[PDB]
């Protein structure tokens, strides 16, 4: 039910995908960790200097009550709330989440 | 001392890491030799595979006994430079044409 969720994607694949045409900085995705079902990671397209398109990755960590967080400073009931929060504020992220990875 | 496009101690894996790092665009490239077989070269070029996304294609550079190289049996060159020259100017069957060497 979410356009930015991929799951059966690898770190290297998140980038092959994210760095590909149709994506811009702010482009992002959340995926299922292959060795830890139920734990997730957020990957986002970022562009830096004397370099350019760079894909940044953040571990979404699981709470003991269900829930997630990248930064202990704020938690979210679900991935949905995490994505709503980050699109509306970078809040420690290389940048604000813009559109989902183009498939 | 090799040319800017040629990388000395480079594996396929490390070659890939180089090209996928920031700075490189499609057509960005490098030629490298085989770590376990002397005189065998390969071309690695940053590009994009529909149904995969951004990838590094690897082309096998074959040898003409007694002088010469070729990736395609339809086109041979007397030197590796003429190979890199041709492909910079004419994609000629590769993903696209070689542009700038892999910046590290």
């Amino acid at each position: 039910p979410e356009p930015w969720f991929f799951k059966n994607l690898s770190r290297k694949d998140a980038e092959r995908q994210l760095l590909a045409p149709g994506n811009t900085h702010g482009s992002f995705l959340i995926r299922e960790s292959e060795s830890t079902a139920g734990s997730f990671s957020l990957s986002v397209r970022d562009f830096d200097q004397n370099q350019g398109e760079v894909v940044k990755h953040y571990k979404i960590r699981n709470l003991d009550n269900g829930g997630f967080y990248i930064s202990p400073r704020i938690t979210f009931p679900g991935l949905h709330e995490l994505v709503r929060h980050y699109t509306n504020a970078s809040d420690g992220l290389c940048t604000r989440l813009s559109r989902p990875c183009q498939t």
